[PDB]
């Protein structure tokens, strides 16, 4: 089998992106934020405190033929934003694009913190990382992608992720039209739980590429490029009034600039992020100050490459025994 679903940005900075998912019978659509740095499928439903519900389409159980509380199940997750969720746990048939997969877990919210609330366009997340970091008790349960592997033509996923437009995830197979050029394959370590790689290095703009190891994780669900200070430094000098402002909480630039692209290796590759994949806009409404999408990694302990890297590749999510990452050009 294969799956094949478009993605959207959920606004004009492309700060999150969704995708929507088949729940139950009769199929109840929501819009989740395929995340492939976490490993929980949970959902705004009926169960979440009214109060906390703000515009997001719910999961209704009672009202799915196929759902079956998974007795004694919770869950209770936390995100790099400090944002969390928790609640009970049912099984239901999830589909995304085509794909089905039966007795699927399907976490059920009864509290998510504010920042989930106030974004209307997310109604939950569909986690893509090793199955090791979900985190329903006692029993721990196997991701989308994980059920879905046996059956699959290949067990993979792809993420082709639009700059201010929409793209694709596809299961089970490589559009070898959505890309230029070759793939290229690195190693990953499952150890932490998450995709993890080496980039082989960077260059910023025009100059030339430094060879240096960068640890990190390819990470969906993070909205920005999380890099060693010394490599954020290098990029942001070269950007005239560029600065990074602790009130703010990271590198800004003038709204006026015309910003470098960054190169990261992959392996003997080289991925290039155009300057304009970096600018995440005003600060604040009518600022001339801008967000950068490059920003420092110190202090997360570890490195992300979450959209603006991604975005700029067609990135193979390689779920053989031994797992590897590939990213092409597009």
């Amino acid at each position: 089998s294969t799956g094949s679903a478009t993605t959207t940005p959920i606004d004009s900075l492309d700060d999150a992106y969704i995708t929507p998912v088949q729940i139950g019978t009769p199929a109840q659509t929501l819009n989740l934020d395929f995340d492939t740095g976490s490993s929980d499928l949970w959902v705004f439903s009926s169960e979440t405190t009214a109060s906390e519900v703000d515009g997001q389409t719910i999961y209704t159980p009672s009202k799915s033929t196929t759902a079956k509380l998974l007795s004694g199940a919770t869950w209770s997750i936390s995100y790099g934003d400090g944002s969390s969720s928790s609640g009970d746990v049912y099984t239901d048939t999830v589909s995304v694009g085509g794909l089905t997969v039966t007795g699927q877990a399907v976490e059920s919210a009864k509290k998510v913190s504010s920042s989930f609330t106030e974004d209307s366009t997310i109604d939950g997340l569909l986690g893509l990382a090793f199955s090791t970091l979900n985190t329903v008790s006692p029993t721990q349960q196997k991701t989308f992608f994980d059920n879905a592997k046996a059956s699959l033509d290949s067990p993979v996923f792809t993420a082709d992720l639009g700059y201010h437009a929409p793209g694709t995830y596809n299961f089970g197979f490589i559009d070898t039209t959505a890309y230029t050029g070759s793939i290229t394959y690195t190693a990953v370590s499952t150890k932490q739980g998450f995709w993890e790689w080496t980039s082989t290095g960077y260059a910023v703009g025009s100059g030339t590429f430094k060879s240096t190891s960068i640890d990190g994780i390819a990470d969906t669900g993070t909205t920005l490029l999380y890099l060693p200070a010394t490599v954020v430094s290098a990029y942001w000098a070269q950007v005239s009034g560029a600065k990074s402002s602790s009130s703010v909480g990271g590198y800004v630039f003038p709204c006026s600039a015309t910003l470098p692209s960054f190169t990261f290796g992959v392996g003997s590759a080289r991925i290039v992020i155009p300057g304009d994949y970096i600018d995440f806009g005003p600060i604040s409404t009518g600022s001339s100050s801008c967000f950068g999408g490059i920003q420092s990694s110190a202090g997360i302990g570890i490195n992300i490459f979450g959209d603006v890297a991604l975005k700029a590749a067609f990135v193979v999510f390689n779920g053989a025994t031994t797992p590897t990452l590939g990213f092409a050009s597009k």
